[PDB]
């Protein structure tokens, strides 16, 4: 079997991706933010509490005829920028874009922090790293892929996100006609759950290519790109007035600025991300200052190439016995 959902920036920024995602019977569609960085699918539901939701569609599972209470389960989980959401957990059929897995662990909110009540156009997350950083207990649960996955062609799905527009993920095959180029193939470590791999340099705009090895993880669920305080002020000494602001955060720039491209190594590959895709706009309604796209990794604890970063390639998640990564230019 395959699948393929197209994917859609919910702003005009590229802050996140959401995807269509038909759960129980009758099909209750939810647009859900496809996340290579954590494990569980969550939803807003019926269940979550009332001040919490502010707009999005929810899942009710008293209307799902296949819908089971998985009994005594329950989830909980934070993410990296400090949100968290937390429930109890059903089974039911999930189906994105034609592939259909029965008996899916769907983690249903009852409580969800404030920076997922204030974004109305995400209805829940569906994690695609791997099943070990599940959080539901006493029993964990496998994730939509670990479950397509025997009966999927090739044991394999693809990223393929827009830079302000709409992009693609694949189940199961590789569209040989999304990239340029050939795919190069990477080693993986599945130690902490992620999909970690090493990255084998950098360069800033034309300069030259710097051989260093940066170790982090493919992120779809993560905005920007994270990466160590040495590389990053060294893209940013090219930008005329960008600085380190703690006010703000992390590095801004004059919105007049021409930003210079970002380029990474996979392998003896080269994946640029283009100047633009580093821009994240005004800091505040009417500002000059910019927010930049590529920000210190540093208290973070892992390097993270998030969305800035992937959306600059076709990128093959393998999930064979050994996984590995592959990344294309497009």
């Amino acid at each position: 079997s395959t699948g393929s959902a197209t994917t859609t920036p919910i702003d005009s920024l590229d802050d996140a991706y959401i995807t269509p995602v038909q759960i129980g019977t009758p099909a209750q569609t939810l647009n859900l933010d496809f996340d290579t960085g954590s494990s569980d699918l969550w939803v807003f539901s019926s269940e979550t509490t009332a001040s919490e939701v502010d707009g999005q569609t929810i899942y009710t599972p008293s209307k799902s005829t296949t819908a089971k209470l998985l009994s005594g389960a329950t989830w909980s989980i934070s993410y990296g920028d400090g949100s968290s959401s937390s429930g109890d957990v059903y089974t039911d059929t999930v189906s994105v874009g034609g592939l259909t897995v029965t008996g899916q662990a769907v983690e249903s909110a009852k409580k969800v922090s404030s920076s997922f009540t204030e974004d109305s156009t995400i209805d829940g997350l569906l994690g695609l790293a791997f099943s070990t950083l599940n959080t539901v207990s006493p029993t964990q649960q496998k994730t939509f892929f670990d479950n397509a996955k025997a009966s999927l062609d090739s044991p394999v799905f693809t990223a393929d996100l827009g830079y302000h527009a709409p992009g693609t993920y694949n189940f199961g095959f590789i569209d040989t006609t999304a990239y340029t180029g050939s795919i190069t193939y990477t080693a993986v470590s599945t130690k902490q759950g992620f999909w970690e791999w090493t990255s084998t340099g950098y360069a800033v705009g034309s300069g030259t290519f710097k051989s260093t090895s940066i170790d982090g993880i493919a992120d779809t669920g993560t905005t920007l790109l994270y990466l160590p305080a040495t590389v990053v002020s060294a893209y940013w000494a090219q930008v005329s007035g960008a600085k380190s602001s703690s006010s703000v955060g992390g590095y801004v720039f004059p919105c007049s600025a021409t930003l210079p491209s970002f380029t990474f190594g996979v392998g003896s590959a080269r994946i640029v991300i283009p100047g633009d895709y580093i821009d994240f706009g005004p800091i505040s309604t009417g500002s000059s200052s910019c927010f930049g796209g590529i920000q210190s990794s540093a208290g973070i604890g892992i390097n993270i190439f998030g969305d800035v970063a992937l959306k600059a390639a076709f990128v093959v998640f393998n999930g064979a016995t050994t996984p590995t990564l592959g990344f294309a230019s497009k």
